[PDB]
Formats: structure tokens, C-alpha cells, sequence
């Protein structure tokens, strides 16, 4: 417009549109987005201007920029504590971006052919432990979040570790790190300045000795050759910077903490809607070519079977995700003007990318929360449930071989019944969103010849 975006009415100032957000981010952006007449637009959230983009034809104008112009660092302030000074955004581009390549390297389908089998064991073990009778009743949302923590130590951890650690002890780890975690934390630059850094710092710190002493370990081993290891945290030891600098333990610490954090809840609330859509009657036909897909595999995956032989299963697990992000809002610091569609946007805007808003435009996807496996978007890059462009996820491809050989794993030798009529509510009030807790408890029935 020679200008910006259309703004939106603000009834309530010094709150901007907080309060209807909170309730229902998905009713409240969509009628904007239509009322606005228009699918990019500002909001004003505590005075602080907030532009949404929300048409998908333009997806790639919020996710191509460097970012010198559309700048993650900002909004990301709320995570600093939880991996360090100098780590991932508190770090410096150059160096932030070497860090995600260390990790990315190690997430790689290279080091993944230990990774299937893996898996099927600790998924498999829990199953035993917790799923014991015939017939039982359990919490979905629980029972993967144990199951997805579970299977990843045992994937990324080495031996060593997993024996000084233990998932479970690590998980509650996470939960303490991390609940320093407010949503409207991000929206006032003041509120950096705690009730909980002091339960974060400790369990950090507790964390970041244990490797420590771990690393000692290691070492006075390595001239002994007992052992070859390349886990993620060894993988990280052996990272050299463009410099020839190396991580320091608090680096290092960070980041198998951001690993970690990063894949926790994404991928347990997206095995579970996932097994919450294929249990419902509603979609047995699913349910069915799922079987027709798992029923000839053996009762022990190989790295080919998930990846190459799955296709279905994988286009279950991104109607999850579509259907249901668990990211909503993507952000950036306007560091610079960048022009989105026939608008400007100012220096010093927020700019946000909405998977939430954006999975929901009927163009691109008709009946929006209708769960369709065999659906595709109808507008190109429509979907960015694993984001886009130069900050595209790097845990993507885990994640889907997590979720795709546990709910293999899980359907081979059960099945189940949602104790309810209707698929979970999205449960909006977490920064990372997942169907609603106490809605997901579901009823197996261990499958028998
Ligand atoms: C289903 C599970 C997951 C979902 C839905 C998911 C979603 C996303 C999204 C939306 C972004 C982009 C955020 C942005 O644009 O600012 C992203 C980036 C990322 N995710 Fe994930 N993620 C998942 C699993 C994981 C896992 C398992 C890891 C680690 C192994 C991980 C680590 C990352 C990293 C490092 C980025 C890089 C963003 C950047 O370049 O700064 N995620 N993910
Ligand atoms: O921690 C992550 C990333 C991530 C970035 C870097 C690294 Cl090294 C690891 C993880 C993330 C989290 C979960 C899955 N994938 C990436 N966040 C945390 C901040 N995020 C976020 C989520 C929601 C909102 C809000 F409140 F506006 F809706 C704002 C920010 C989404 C991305």
C-alpha cells in the first residue's frame, strides 16, 4: 500500500487482541483474516504491532529472507536460559548456524540404520511394562510422551549415558527446564527481567556436570579402545568451528538440550492425534490401508521398511500436523522493510507465518478439519508444519521415522478405542499445542490369533 498491511481493531488497548486470542487462536485469526478482507494483516498485541501472514500464496515471502531481515533472535529471547548464552539464537548468526549444522549432521539419515531397531525395542519395552493385561486403560498423551522420549535417548544417547541417565530422569529434566515457560513472555522485552530460572539454571547445571563427568569417562577410554561410539553428544564433541575453535561443555550441554527439547513435545502430541484419528471408527478405511501396509512386515523393522515402505503411514503423520500444528505462530523481527504481497512491512514490525491459520485457508485445504490422509495442498507450499525455506526444521525427517515405526510398532500388536464420540479439542493454552489432556484417555485391546 505504499504502506502496511490492513490493522486491526483494538477495543481493549495495552492488551491488543491477547484475550480472544488466548481462547481460540485459530476462531479469532480466521475472522480477522476474512473481516480484514484480507489474508496478511497486523495485529496489535501489547502496543506492539504484530502482522500475520496468512494467505499461502505468500508463505515464501516470510520464510526466504536472510536473517538480517527477518531476524528469529527476537522472539526467541524466551529460550536463552534453556540452552545457554552463545547457544542457537543467543548465539551470533555465523555461529548459531554452525551449531544447527553440527546437530543436523548428526540427525541425518546417515547415522539412522541403527535407528529402526532401536526404536522397536523401547517401544516395544514399554508396552510390556505399562500396557500389562488384556485390556486397560491409559492416558494417550502420556503414554507417548514417555514412549517418544524413550525411543529417541535410545537412539541418540550412547550406552554410557543411557546408563548415567536414564529417560525418564532426563524427561524430568526437560520439565524442569523448560517450565520457566510462559507464552506471553515473548511480547514484552522487560519481562527478561526469576521465580523458575532458579529451578532452570540447577537442572541445567546438574545436566551439564553429568556429561561432564561423563566426558571424563570417554577419554580414558579412548587409548584403551574398548569401545566405537558416534552418538550425538560424541558427534558434538568432534565438532570443530570455521575458526578451529570447539563447543564448550555449556555449548555442547545446550544443545543436546535443544535436540531434545525441540523433538519432545512436537513429535509426542503428533503420535498421538495420529493414533487419536486412526482409532476413531469414523476412520477405519484409514485404519484399514494402514493394515495393508504393515501386514506383511516382520516383527523386526529395517531402516528400509519405515523409510521407502511406509508412504501411507507418513501421509497420516502430515494430515496430523496439518490438521493440527503444534507450532501456530512462526516469528521474526522486521530488522528491515520486506514487501508481502501488496503490502510493505515496517522496520520494526513482528512479522508471524501461522501453520495454525495458514492449514486452514479452504483453498488450499478444503474442509480444513476434516482428517484426510490422501489429501494434498491445492496451493503450493501451503502447508509449513515443519516450517520453510532457510530455517526448514531439521528434526523433520526424525521425527516422521520416530512417529512412522511407533505407530507401526503399536498397531501390529494392539488395538484401540477412543473412550469418547469426538477427537480431542486442541488444547490452545501451551506454547506448543496438543490435543486436550484429559480427553485422551483411550482403551487397548491387545491384538491375539
Ligand atoms: C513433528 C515434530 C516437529 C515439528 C512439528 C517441528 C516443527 C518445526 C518448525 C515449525 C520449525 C520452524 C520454526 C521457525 O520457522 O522458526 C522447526 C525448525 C526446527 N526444528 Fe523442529 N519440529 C519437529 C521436530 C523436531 C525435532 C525432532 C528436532 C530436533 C531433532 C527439531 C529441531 C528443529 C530445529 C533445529 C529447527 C531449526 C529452526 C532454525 O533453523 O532456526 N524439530 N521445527
Ligand atoms: O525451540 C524452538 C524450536 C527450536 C529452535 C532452535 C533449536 Cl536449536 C531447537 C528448537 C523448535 C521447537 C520445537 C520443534 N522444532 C523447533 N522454538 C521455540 C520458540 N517457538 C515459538 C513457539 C510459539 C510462539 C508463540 F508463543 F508465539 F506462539 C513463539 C515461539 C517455536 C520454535
Amino acid at each position: 500500500a505504499k504502506k502496511t498491511p490492513p490493522v486491526y481493531p483494538v477495543t481493549v488497548p495495552f492488551l491488543g487482541h491477547i484475550v480472544q486470542f488466548g481462547k481460540n487462536p485459530l476462531e479469532f485469526m480466521q475472522r480477522c483474516k476474512r473481516d480484514l478482507k484480507s489474508g496478511v494483516f497486523t495485529i496489535s498485541i501489547g502496543g506492539q504491532r504484530v502482522t500475520i501472514v496468512g494467505d499461502p500464496h505468500e508463505h515464501s515471502r516470510f520464510f526466504s529472507p536472510r536473517n538480517e531481515i527477518l531476524s528469529p533472535r527476537e522472539v526467541y529471547t524466551i529460550m536463552t536460559p534453556v540452552f545457554g548464552e552463545g547457544v542457537a539464537y543467543a548465539a551470533p548468526y555465523p555461529r548459531m548456524r554452525e551449531q544447527l549444522n553440527f546437530l543436523a549432521e548428526e540427525l541425518t539419515i546417515a547415522k539412522f540404520q541403527n535407528f529402526v531397531p532401536a526404536i522397536q525395542h523401547e517401544v516395544r519395552k514399554f508396552m510390556a511394562e505399562n500396557w500389562k493385561e488384556d485390556e486397560g486403560v491409559i492416558n494417550l498423551l502420556e503414554d507417548c510422551g514417555a514412549m517418544i522420549i524413550n525411543t529417541a535417548c535410545q537412539c541418540l544417547f550412547g550406552e554410557d549415558l543411557r546408563k548415567r541417565l536414564n529417560a525418564r530422569h532426563f524427561a524430568q529434566l526437560l520439565s524442569k527446564m523448560e517450565s520457566s515457560l510462559i507464552p506471553a513472555a515473548v511480547f514484552m522485552p522487560w519481562l527478561l527481567r526469576l521465580p523458575q530460572s532458579a529451578r532452570c539454571r540447577e537442572a541445567r547445571a546438574e545436566l551439564q556436570k553429568i556429561l561432564g563427568e561423563i566426558i571424563v569417562a570417554r577419554e580414558k577410554e579412548e587409548a584403551s579402545k574398548d569401545n566405537n561410539t558416534s552418538d550425538l553428544l560424541g558427534g558434538l564433541l568432534k565438532a570443530v568451528y570455521r575458526d578451529g575453535t570447539r563447543m564448550s561443555l555449556h555449548e555442547v550441554c545446550g544443545m543436546i538440550v535443544a535436540a531434545m527439547f525441540a523433538g519432545q513435545h512436537t513429535s509426542t502430541i503428533t503420535t498421538s492425534w495420529s493414533m487419536l484419528h486412526l482409532m476413531h471408527p469414523k476412520n477405519k478405511k484409514w485404519l484399514d490401508k494402514l493394515h495393508k501396509e504393515i501386514d506383511e512386515f516382520p516383527a523386526q523393522l529395517n531402516y528400509d521398511n519405515v523409510m521407502d515402505e511406509m508412504p501411507f503411514a507418513e501421509r497420516c503423520v502430515r494430515e496430523s500436523i496439518r490438521r493440527d500444528p503444534p507450532l501456530l505462530m512462526v516469528m521474526r523481527m522486521v530488522k528491515a522493510e520486506v514487501k508481502v504481497g501488496s503490502y510493505v512491512v515496517p522496520k520494526g514490525d513482528i512479522i508471524a507465518c501461522s501453520p495454525l491459520l495458514s492449514h486452514h485457508d479452504e483453498e488450499a485445504f478444503p474442509n480444513p478439519r476434516l482428517w484426510d490422509p490422501e489429501r494434498d495442498e491445492k496451493v503450493d507450499g501451503a502447508f509449513i508444519g515443519f516450517g520453510a525455506g532457510v530455517h526448514k526444521c531439521i528434526g523433520q525427517k526424525f521425527a516422521l521415522l520416530q512417529v512412522k515405526t511407533i505407530l507401526a510398532t503399536a498397531f501390529r500388536e494392539y488395538d484401540f478405542q477412543l473412550l469418547r464420540d469426538e477427537v480431542p479439542d486442541p488444547d490452545y493454552h501451551t506454547m506448543v499445542v496438543g490435543p486436550t489432556l484429559n480427553q485422551c484417555l483411550v482403551k487397548y485391546t491387545r491384538k491375539k490369533k
